[PDB]
């Protein structure tokens, strides 16, 4: 109305961190937020993710937009914060407040081989060359890896960092739904006037096993 906040939320992931699990999961809670998936975007399409981020935040109606990207490498994090911030006047006038939150899929002591046997066997669960190019993938984005640093550029240009875990699932909770209560939790302690009403738990679990569920 006169002076409006956005927000940018960016995975720190590798493959089958569970990012698009989560962001459906929120998605289905809050069908107001816009959820832009790099997979989706041709690699020759005119307007890239982060255009379609600025463009997903024109209206007053527009908010959040949950980048779905894995951003394993510091380079990926610096390209969207110059990216928003050289092209952002070309589409919102200087009322428009943008803050990144940074999600954090991959806990601080969480060792390459764990990381590894729970996104491998996770991506497998759902063509032998198939299965190879997989994880070779898979493994480039593990290689270039460089975890989260906000003491030093680019990192330090996140307004708010959430810390999600990352563990096999136990006591037959899936570990995306744990980080989809995590997320929920800090915005309402720390963005308070982002979500006004927190969902109740049986609709987030609803909300969640949809994106569980989905097959595309
Ligand atoms: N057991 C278990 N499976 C999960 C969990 N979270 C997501 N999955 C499954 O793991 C697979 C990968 O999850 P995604 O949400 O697609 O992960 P992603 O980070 O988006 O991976 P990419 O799109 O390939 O980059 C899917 O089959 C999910 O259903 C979890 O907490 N526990
Ligand atoms: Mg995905």
């Amino acid at each position: 109305l006169s002076t409006t906040t956005k927000y940018i939320f960016v995975p720190i992931a590798t493959i089958g961190c569970g990012k698009t699990t989560v962001f459906n999961t929120l998605n289905n809670l809050f069908p107001q937020w816009t959820h832009i998936q790099n997979n989706n975007i041709s690699k020759k399409a005119k307007l890239k993710i982060c255009d379609l981020t600025l463009l997903a935040l024109e209206d007053d109606d527009q908010s959040v937009v949950l980048f779905d990207r894995n951003n394993s490498a510091s380079r990926e994090r610096r390209q969207i914060f110059t990216t928003i911030d050289q092209k952002r006047d070309e589409h919102l006038d200087d009322t428009v407040d943008l803050k990144y939150i940074a999600i954090n899929f991959i806990p601080e002591d969480l060792s390459e081989e764990e990381l590894w046997d729970i996104t491998y066997n996770r991506v497998i669960q759902r063509s032998q060359l198939d299965e190879n190019l997989v994880e070779s993938v898979m493994k480039g984005f593990i290689q270039r890896y460089q975890p989260i640093n906000t003491s030093r550029s680019p990192d330090d240009q996140f307004d708010h960092v959430i810390h999600l875990k990352l563990s096999k699932d136990e006591n037959s909770l899936k570990s995306s739904l744990e980080n989809v209560r995590i997320i929920i939790d800090d915005l309402v302690q720390n963005f308070p006037d982002l979500i006004k009403e927190k969902p109740a738990d049986e609709l987030i679990n609803e909300c969640f096993q949809k994106a569980l569920d989905y097959k595309p």
